[PDB]
C-alpha cells in the first residue's frame, strides 16, 4: 500500500495502509492489529 508496519504514520495523512495497521498510541507507529 502506502507504508508496512512499524513506519510511524501520520493522523493527518496517516501511513498506515494495511487492512490491519492503524497509528496505534503504542509508540506513534503503525501498529499491527493482533
Amino acid at each position: 500500500g502506502c507504508l508496512e508496519f512499524w513506519w510511524k504514520c501520520n493522523p493527518n495523512d496517516d501511513k498506515c495502509c494495511r487492512p490491519k495497521l492503524k497509528c496505534s498510541k503504542l509508540f506513534k507507529l503503525c501498529n499491527f492489529s493482533f
